[PDB]
């Protein structure tokens, strides 16, 4: 019933994507070190995309969730480029407290309970990549490049039933313009499911958290407004909490 922010690193083969503006750190592209950096500050959570070359790509991601969970306490989630029960296990089993799966639980919905069965609802976080198609909100896959024809309405609904924990909802419209969360596509879908929704793509302000917590979001995931300090973690949450968003401390 409390909201969450979560803090969310591009990865690629070890390194952050486009780095960090925190200079306190020894390195400014160590996903590890920035991490543990913004589990101190008051990150809620932490959640990897990794985008590496496939061929490495297996063992790099393991290698990330390893070195992780040795430093930090929060949980966190790692996704990109996960297809089947078997890579989500061993990432679960190397450290990751939740898997973030997309084209391959569209394409498989199973999968979802296949994880599901073993490592229970928690671990399994589904990202919606969703966009208004002819007044209609559309799911997209494969990085947006696939508009796959299932309705944002009747995907929510199929992706509680298979028993995921949580929804990451992105905005494809919304994604990298700091304009704010798509508090529309949030009212949309809050009273079709259960299931804890996580907001992504937009933020900009601090005030974008507040509009997306009303809107019914029970997290905001961001990214380089966090990594470029346009919003610091502290300030943010003094705010919410000042304005009667109930956040953690």
């Amino acid at each position: 019933l409390a909201k969450r922010i979560i803090a969310a690193l591009i990865v690629k083969d070890g390194r952050v994507v486009k780095g960090s503006n925190f200079e306190n750190l020894r390195d400014s592209g160590d996903p590890v070190e920035l991490g543990k950096f913004y589990s101190e500050i008051g990150i809620d959570e932490l959640s990897f995309a990794d985008i590496t070359a496939s061929v490495e790509k297996r063992k790099t991601m393991l290698e990330l969730v390893e070195k992780v969970a040795e430093q930090i306490d929060i949980p966190f989630t790692v996704g990109g480029g996960i297809h089947d029960f078997e890579t989500a296990s061993e990432l679960i089993l190397r450290g990751a407290d939740k898997v973030e799966i997309n084209t391959a639980a569209v394409e498989n919905p199973s999968l979802i309970t296949q994880i599901a069965q073993t490592f229970g609802s928690q671990a399994v976080v589904v990202y919606i990549a969703a966009k208004r198609v002819d007044g209609e909100f559309m799911v997209f896959t494969y990085s947006g490049k696939k508009n796959t024809g299932i309705l944002l309405r009747d995907w929510v609904v199929e992706v509680e039933k298979r028993g995921a924990g949580e929804i990451v909802l992105g905005s494809i419209d919304r994604l990298g313009t700091k304009s704010g969360y798509d508090t529309e596509m949030i009212r949309f879908v809050r009273p079709l499911t259960t299931l804890p929704i996580i907001a992504h793509g937009g933020a900009g302000k601090m005030e974008h958290f507040l509009e997306a917590f009303l809107a019914g979001a029970d997290a905001a995931k961001a990214n380089s407004v966090l990594h470029f300090r346009e919003i610091d973690v502290r300030e943010l949450k003094e705010y919410l909490k000042k304005h009667g968003v109930n956040v953690r401390l």
